[PDB]
């Protein structure tokens, strides 16, 4: 897939309010995708025992974590399409180390969109929102065609 400068604009523009607060954007993110998809928590070693949002809401670990995937997030879209060597790494570790299925590349997708959405009603219309979809499925096909490269696509 392509997108286009327009739509890389609109990403880039409502990414920009978002790194206002890294930190607090993290924290809500992860904290909807395993409230909505508790299964992905049990991946996260440091994390699993968090048994209530208060508790999530309160943990430096979790807090830290999200900031970790927003920056390397942040990173590749900054990219627009040309973060083939922001992807190895990431590949690698999460194929092979961590164990990731595309299908919870797909949850926390739908976690960023559920975020963005909330907290950035006035710069995330339609059309922000179609293009930010289009530049998270491009992250997940190159990450699927990766995973294949190293023998898991998982
Ligand atoms: C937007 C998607 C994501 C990005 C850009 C991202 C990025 C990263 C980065 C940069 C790290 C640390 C370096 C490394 O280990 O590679 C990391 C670690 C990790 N990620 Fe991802 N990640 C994403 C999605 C996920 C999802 C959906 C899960 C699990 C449900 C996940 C589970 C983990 C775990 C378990 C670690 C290691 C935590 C630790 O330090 O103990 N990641 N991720």
């Amino acid at each position: 897939m392509v997108l286009s400068e327009g739509e890389w604009q609109l990403v880039l523009h409502v990414w920009a309010k978002v790194e206002a607060d890294v930190a607090g954007h993290g924290q809500d993110i992860l904290i909807r995708l395993f409230k909505s998809h508790p299964e992905t928590l049990e991946k996260f070693d440091r994390v699993k025992h968090l048994k209530t949002e208060a508790e999530m809401k309160a943990s430096e670990d979790l807090k830290k974590h999200g900031v970790t995937v927003l920056t390397a997030l942040g990173a590749i879209l900054k990219k627009k399409g040309h973060h083939e060597a922001e992807l190895k790494p990431l590949a690698q570790s999460h194929a092979t180390k961590h164990k990731i299925p595309i299908k919870y590349l797909e949850f926390i997708s739908e976690a960023i969109i559920h975020v963005l959405h909330s907290r950035h009603p006035g710069n995330f219309g339609a059309d922000a929102q179609g293009a930010m979809n289009k530049a998270l499925e491009l992250f997940r096909k190159d990450i699927a065609a990766k995973y294949k490269e190293l023998g898991y696509q998982g």
